């Protein structure tokens, strides 16, 4: 239904992330809050449409230190 | 990939479900901290398969005033 992506890595990568991407908010749906398995932190991005997803992810330059992974809700 | 299921709602009532929830510590991977879009709260859990994902929701009680919503990641 709702394409998301997970960044895994340093909390304080993340939170520069985060910041950069309001330089592209209309990119995605929503960003999540820093969150971890309870290690790595982690934060969760919604999308529109795969075509959204992808927008984002080919103008965001997300440094090789985080790791990108994708997935779908419902 | 991974099965995945978002539990969103009451922070509190999150709070009281992954303390529930370690009573079927095998039924799931693992359970995150509580996040949020930035509202409502969120938890994530992840699965080792759909066949695991079941068995914890038919085994776990989810108050009616939780949205269960599933998916997968990669």
């Amino acid at each position: 239904t709702t394409p998301i992506v997970h960044l895994k890595g340093d909390a304080n990568t993340l939170k520069c992330l985060r910041y950069r991407f309001k330089k592209h908010c209309t990119l995605y749906t929503a960003v999540s809050s820093t969150w971890h398995w309870t290690k790595s932190a982690i934060v969760t991005l919604t999308y529109d449409s795969e075509w959204q997803r992808d927008q984002f992810l080919s103008q965001v330059k997300i440094p090789k230190t985080i790791t990108v992974s994708t997935g779908f809700m419902s």
